[PDB]
């Protein structure tokens, strides 16, 4: 009898339909496993377990899963028919049965079964007392074969922990890349025992060892996941330049503390670069087994080249006019070296002019922040003969709002593209930049937000309902943080830090209404703050889409189109919450100066609050002016980093 | 101007004077070191300083703290007149010197100023505005050498992260002993390259690599930190037996998913024992650098060496006539294996018979729960010419109130102990045992009791106040969650998988008048939870000494002092709160299955409340019989796994 409305699946799968009737949770639920599987799915089927008995307290009767046919009758069977490989195209498709007295997961391997499990998770339901899952089927498989996260590692490492968690996170999002960016000006995070100067200088003491390296690798396979590992190179050079200044481009390197745009440069002239290299991918490449090694290339700004006469030399004398040329030739010297280890080179779209090879897969990460139409170099590629993957416009770090990332598609519109310029498209990459985000504040950024992002990804193109997709979220949000996802747990340690441990319940509830400053305005020039500087402070306890900005947009909307008193009530109680949780705030601020920042947005906040209660009443004598000018001041951008989110609502109301 | 009474220094340092005036943080701060010290203080400076910013908002200039002088002006000078060394007997003391403009730490190593720094921390006041440190001297030691956290690694496997955060807890605390039980019968935890059947077989492949121990050890020594390993044999065998079932005793074995005391026990007559024994320490002491190695000696019952022929021969022949001198004949074995790796000997106190070595370390654990005297053991042992380790009555796992631990102390009461005796006591240790605690719900357990044991091992004997230790344990466990301990926020996590994501403020509140079973009791018979159950439900959140029930407490034995009304209506308070919560909860329970196992104790809270209001007001007519079975109710142990904290006065009130 539920309505499909009522699920909370995401990726909403590309074939759903329910029935009458319910398949119910008891101790008597046991698992099997049938044909063919790789060994993974014995983790997989293991860990899917753990999650429901902790969601469900049954304290089922397995333990740990190992084997095929443990149970012939068990009520859910998972049947895979082959062992399923890391890497790009596989077959991702399952189909899931529930009846009212069994579950049947069939898949072409452990691949699609994997996925099927999160799925069958994201089913289950309840009443005041039971658990259930709906008869029902589900039958799916991706859009897009790439369906990545990348986790800048340079900017502020993130540790083993983050790292697997996050893995974790991926699975449940039927996610299937992970992109490892492992070195940029502000460190260097490979071990390497043959060029020991980049530990030792270029690190601070922060990176992954080789064996976790393969560990990680590991953990990743066992949940479907490939590996995508980055060494960015020319450009980005601060750290490597610190170890190995020989191969500089400057006619002296530090590792770089602030963010942004840096001149150093390897220089592609000198032999010694291409030796170092060759030398880095042999030691290097052993430790990645899937197929592409992305070598970077972004954001060569150039400087050092045009001042360099022996590499302007080099340019004359392999007829390269630009420098966009010249990094696309060192960038093919590189190839070979990929091919000799059996890889396939990757770069962001910078790599991309003529003489680039057609088996080099372009990272399209450029639009308007860069000047540039979103997912043009992305056309431009595939209309070239390029496999391409798009970053453009899920670019997480800048604190954007969901939507902004959900209706980014990697198809472009017009284009008339063919459907082999098509199928170049292999999917999208959520890249987390790590400027702003600690290893405690991480998974706040990533999270929900990609697993918005994942749904682009996988479900059909014509999934782009944001209502809807809002209201699956939050139980997803939820449901990750049994996986340790800190997304919402380690905002309550940030607010018990500023408010001196005193009762937090007006600044969680001002965080509510706010969000951090989006772009690239919450650290401006990139040296407001530093890769050591405390991100313990409000803005950090503050994400975008706030809980009780969207619910009172949702009211005012609604309240605009019906005024009715019921709908008028709903509006003033955001009103009257505001004007206590200033007061709460100003109380809180006694003992702790961390609130200080805060309590003028907070105040403006209650001042609109007062006068828009009157508004509501048509009691308010402001002159339309000074009304203006009152709500205005809640557009203020000066105060701790972040903005309230329910401005334009305000201004909405104030007619 | 504060007073040493408002200070919240735990441990109490040994010598505290607080002077006029306080020390201004500002933008200008900076850190010096000079003198000798030993490397570890270049870290520990760097996360000091980390840490201060991250309470402070302050933005420090200083990134990486790498030499000695690196600002001979700065504000904070910190001098070390040699290099500490891990292990016992180090000298630990510093002193600490702020005045108005300038604050000194001096220390006799690197320990000292570590610990030195901790205290510091502790000592950061502010007001509505900004930060200080009150004009003061402070000269500090410890009372006992070994001040110790043992983490049971087997029963459940907690991952690097939780080792590497509560190693930086010990350090907050000024704890230096990290004691890690690393093998029991439900798994064996290092991987060993030479015996690999012990991590194919014996482990669920949960275990950490020689490289993870490698590191760890040095993670702890960087913090001042001595990590004791424990490979504990004979009994406990289970897991060691399923991967080599032919040194067994009985006339076969497998991974133990239970809690209790096991029967599989290694053959100390079987020539092969030892000689996988000695390779083991091959393969194992080099791990370890510290001079201790536990070989553990805990309940082996004696069945399966009673039972056997073969045993009773050897006994015969060796002339040893308990299993108790069989054992410690077993133990002696190993002396040599140990001291071949620069090694001595520790275990639990069954290995004490008349032939073990003087040289071996005693660890007292038994008393009233074995049917022991507290204590006891260890007076014994030290009469008898042993150093002891006293870690009965710091059972941390069966979640006694934190004054029992608090007020334990190694030094026994009216023994006549000599000085020679008296300075066997080598120290005390917390015990973490983990048969109920996942790596989610372990911070929990530990924290903040341990601080609390960390007081009663560091601070002076006559430190006994435990309301002003618990006034000053509020701030200390607030503090530690900038080490990532997990104690408060995963709180949060287990009520909203409790309460499907709904608002969490009733269940919430809930938990702060119950406590989760005691003893031996919340897992009857071992067989309630296996080492795979999930520890994701209302006793999981719960926690000794809930906030509630200690104020409510407090409020009934004034009122019960002095009848007053304001008395009376704080009484008051507490029912309708608990009235209220009530309402909560059953409003929650409507979509949230795992609320109905509370809802009977919540209901049983509620209408002795509802009772109680009109007996405060006598408009009550119920009869004494009555009133009485309605507030036994609230006695019981039957929902939930947890107990109602609340009971004891609730009966005081009708007495």
């Amino acid at each position: 009898q539920m309505q499909k409305e009522q699920l909370n699946l995401m990726p909403w799968p590309q074939n759903v339909v329910v029935n009458d009737g319910n398949f119910t949770l008891t101790k008597n639920f046991k698992v099997n496993i049938s044909g063919n599987p790789d060994s993974r799915i014995f983790g997989g089927v293991t860990r899917f377990l753990r999650r429901l008995d902790g969601r469900t307290g049954i304290f089922f009767e397995q333990g740990f899963i190992t084997k095929l046919n443990e149970f012939p009758n068990a009520e859910l069977q998972i049947n895979c028919t082959k062992n399923g490989k890391i890497g790009l195209y596989e077959d991702e498709s399952y189909s899931l049965d529930v009846k009212a007295n069994k579950i049947t997961i069939n898949a072409t391997s452990d691949l699609g079964a994997l996925h099927g499990l999160e799925t069958l998770l994201q089913l289950l339901q309840n009443d005041s007392k039971k658990f259930y899952f709906p008869v029902s089927q589900i039958s799916d498989f991706p859009r897009f074969t790439w369906r990545g996260l990348m986790l800048d590692a340079s900017r502020h490492f993130q540790p083993v922990d983050v790292v697997k968690r996050n893995l974790d996170a991926l699975a449940a999002m039927k996610m299937n890349v992970f992109h490892w960016h492992l070195v940029d000006d502000q460190g260097w995070r490979i071990e390497t025992k043959k060029h020991p100067k980049l530990i030792e200088l270029a690190s601070d003491g922060l990176y992954y060892t080789q064996e976790e390296i393969r560990n990680i690798v590991k953990y990743a396979d066992e949940r479907g996941i490939l590996i995508v590992p980055e060494i960015d190179v020319p450009g980005h050079g601060s750290a490597i330049l610190t170890a190995y200044p020989e191969i500089g481009s400057k006619v002296t390197y530090r590792i770089e503390r602030n963010a942004g745009i840096f001149s150093p440069t390897l220089d592609p002239s000198n032999p010694k670069t291409y030796k170092i290299l060759s030398e880095l991918f042999d030691e290097v490449c052993p430790l990645f087994p899937g197929a592409y090694f992305h070598i970077g290339g972004d954001e060569n700004e150039g400087k050092d080249w045009d001042a360099n006469p022996k590499i302007q030399e080099f340019k004359k004398k392999h007829n390269l006019k630009t420098n966009h040329e010249l990094q696309t030739y060192f960038t093919m010297q590189l190839a070979p070296m990929l091919k000799k280890h059996g890889k396939q080179l990757m770069g962001w779209e910078e790599i991309l002019t003529k003489d680039l090879s057609k088996e080099a897969i372009v990272h399209s990460w450029r639009g308007p922040n860069e000047g540039m139409v979103a997912g043009q170099s992305l056309v431009d590629a595939v209309k070239k003969g390029y496999k391409t993957v798009l970053s453009n416009g899920f670019y997480i770090d800048l604190m954007y709002p969901v939507a902004s990332h959900y209706l980014n598609d990697p198809m472009p519109k017009g284009a008339d593209l063919s459907a082999e310029e098509k199928a170049r498209i292999l999917g999208g990459e959520a890249t987390m930049w790590t400027e702003l985000a600690t290893p405690e504040t991480f998974d706040s950024r990533v999270w929900p937000r990609t697993a918005a992002i994942a749904e682009r990804l996988w479900s059909a193109e014509n999934i782009t309902d944001v209502a809807n997709m809002r209201k699956r979220l939050e139980s997803v949000s939820f449901r990750l943080e049994e996986l340790g996802l800190t997304h919402i747990k380690n905002k309550a340690v940030i607010l018990r830090n500023i408010a001196n441990n005193q009762n937090i319940k007006s600044v969680n509830e001002f965080t509510n209404v706010c969000e951090p400053l989006k772009g690239y305005t919450r650290n401006k020039g990139g040296t407001e703050y530093q890769m050591y500087s405390p991100f313990t402070l409000f803005a950090d306890a503050c994400t975008p889409d706030a809980k009780d900005s969207l619910a009172f947009d949702e009211a005012v909307s609604q309240y605009l189109a019906n005024k009715s008193a019921d709908n008028k009530a709903k509006v003033a109680a955001f009103f009257n919450k505001w004007i206590a949780v200033n007061k709460g705030l100003v109380e809180l601020s006694a003992n702790a100066p961390l609130v200080q920042p805060i309590l003028p947005l907070s105040k403006k906040l209650s001042d609109a609050s007062q006068e828009l209660l009157l508004v509501l009443d048509n009691k308010s004598t402001l002159k339309t002016a000074d009304l203006k000018t009152l709500i205005e001041q809640c557009n203020t951008k000066d105060h701790a980093d972040v903005e309230l989110s329910v401005y334009e609502s305000l201004k909405k109301l104030i007619a």
